[PDB]
């Protein structure tokens, strides 16, 4: 399969989530998402076919994850945009104030401004903390999707936000939105991963 940034994957044939973006670890090609997506050696699938396997995950605390796919998989420095695409040009953090976009298998690509950083999520199974909050609006699916700016700018993988009861958090103004992300940066040290870039 193509691994672009924005796509949904099933994880042992129930869940869905959203592809974050290609990376490589040596020899080894991957994606990064959430950590809440997954176990360790839990099956992604896309399009129905076996793509690769969850490396390592933490979550809570923290929330990511990096996949290894299979040899056959094709890495993409891209993120999904309606029909269009989105270049993945670096991972330089983008400040409080800077206009952002996140792209996923539920709402699409929405853009909005980011509002705060490290921020504490209380999901059902524990704190998450120094997650980065936005207000582009996201929906139930669109975890583990990336956050990227216009020019290109890989910031961090979708974890959660204030959905209401229809799944998103599109319906309510932008002003009441909270919407987070997990940072880029320590995915890629921790693991020793290389963004994939175009």
């Amino acid at each position: 399969a193509n691994i672009v940034g924005g796509i949904e994957y099933s994880i042992n044939n129930a869940s869905l989530c959203s592809v974050g973006f290609s990376v490589t670890r040596g020899a080894t090609k991957g994606f990064v998402t959430a950590g809440h997506c997954g176990t360790v050696n839990a099956t992604a699938r896309i399009g129905g076919a076996v793509v690769g396997t969850f490396a390592a995950r933490v979550f809570p605390g923290n929330d990511r994850a990096w996949v290894s796919l299979t040899s056959a998989q094709t890495l993409l420095p891209r993120v999904a945009n309606g029909s269009s695409f989105v270049t993945v040009r670096g991972s330089t953090e983008a400040a409080v104030g800077a206009a952002v976009c996140r792209s996923g298998r539920t709402t699409g690509y929405q853009c909005g401004t980011i509002t705060a950083k490290n921020v504490t999520a209380n999901y059902a199974e524990g704190a998450v903390r120094g997650l980065t909050q936005g207000n582009a609006c996201m929906g139930r699916g669109d975890s583990g999707g990336s956050w990227i700016t216009s020019a290109g700018q890989a910031q961090g993988v979708a974890s959660g936000g204030n959905v209401q009861s229809n799944g998103n958090n599109c319906g309510i103004p932008a002003s009441q939105r909270s919407s987070l992300f997990e940072r880029l940066q320590p995915i890629l040290s921790q693991y020793g991963l290389s963004l994939v870039t175009g």
